[PDB]
């Protein structure tokens, strides 16, 4: 079963994965997890994110150039989220292809329905071959909420810098509003839209 | 031995390719090919021409998004190009690093000494690990003729209609200028400048 953890910067995705992945071990299932970007381990993740911390010329300006990175590095990760999925009962990703029709979307005022939203579908799922998720967890949250938290880290982490997409609070208000309407779509999969406070027993349960 | 072919659109590089090639053979040297963009084996090469055809968005319109998926695409064949290199006496490459250092310059109408060449310097040779050329040969061309070569292709080739950067006299005129730079400043390792009408055989003497 392949699950992918959605929502804006600062939603509390990471901790997510961490309680749902607690749950299922808890029910004797085993979990692999997996990120993306994935810093690091892609040159294409790695050029995304010094892009959006000033860096690279006019690259981040791109819509679509920064949609393509992220896609090129799902590509390069294609063979182990399928190892993955055969050696593991449950798969769970911190952030995957929705995040990139969102943000995308979101960027150029359009909504789920929109021109970013179908590319994303085609090039990530039709023409990269990039499994589609099984479940994707909306992990819903006030754009205020989500900054403050984005914000914080910022203070307390060196190292975790906000970037250009977490500096503007207009996007990532218009990003959560798309992944809404994604999840009310059925985009790329059925949906599940939870809270802050949602129990990570019963959502396992939920996704079992 | 690497040697790159460079030049701008329609300066003949393929032609001088198989010729090249050909000259090797004959003295009994054995050679290896390889084209960039690797259309068709790469992604990244495929969306950039794409991009360069009217597809894709807002992509094309950055210079530096453009220029980071040519690098990696030639990222993706750093193995292929070590491996040729051990396996072979000789390997020709049509188009190769200083393409993106060119291209990317004249753009920006910078030239050889900007920013845009050394950060091709910093990413694809140091940070990629790309092989730096042992010989790259500038086929140097009046940017009125290659403009005639390449509008020639699309009239009796529909499969080779031209794209964004062939269409665009100036920036052909302006990349050819940064290759002459870059060549007079032996950026990336040596160079030679021919014309069309040097001879195959005494080029690969020269290169041999
Ligand atoms: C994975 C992914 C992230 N993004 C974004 C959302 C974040 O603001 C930024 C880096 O992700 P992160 O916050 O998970 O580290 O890039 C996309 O636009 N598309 C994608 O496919
Ligand atoms: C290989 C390469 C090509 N280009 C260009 C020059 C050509 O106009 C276009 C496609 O190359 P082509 O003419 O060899 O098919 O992209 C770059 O800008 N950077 C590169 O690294
Ligand atoms: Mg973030
Ligand atoms: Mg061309």
């Amino acid at each position: 079963m392949l699950i992918a953890i959605e929502g804006v910067d600062g939603a509390g995705k990471r901790t997510l994965v961490e309680k749902l992945s607690g749950a299922f071990r808890a029910a004797g299932r085993s979990v692999a997890t997996l990120a993306f970007p994935r810093y690091g381990q892609s040159v294409a993740a790695d050029i995304a994110a010094e892009a959006l911390h000033g860096e690279h010329g006019d690259l981040a300006s791109s819509v679509y150039a920064m949609a393509t990175l992220f896609a090129l590095d799902r590509a390069g990760a294609v063979h182990t989220i399928q190892g993955l999925c055969r050696g593991y009962d449950v798969v769970i990703l911190d952030r995957y292809v929705a995040s990139n029709a969102a943000y995308s979307a979101a960027r150029l005022h359009e909504n789920a329905a929109g021109k970013a939203a179908a590319w994303v579908q085609r090039i990530e799922f039709a023409r990269l071959g990039l499994p589609k998720p099984d479940w994707q967890v909306l992990l819903a949250v006030s754009a205020e909420l989500a900054g403050e938290r984005s914000r914080g880290r910022a203070q307390r982490d060196p190292g975790r810098a906000r970037d250009n997409y977490e500096r503007d609070a207009e996007l990532q208000q218009r990003t959560g509003a798309v992944y809404a309407e994604l999840a009310a779509q059925g985009w790329g999969g059925r949906w599940l839209v939870v809270g802050a406070d949602v129990d990570p027993g019963r959502l396992a349960a939920t996704l079992a």
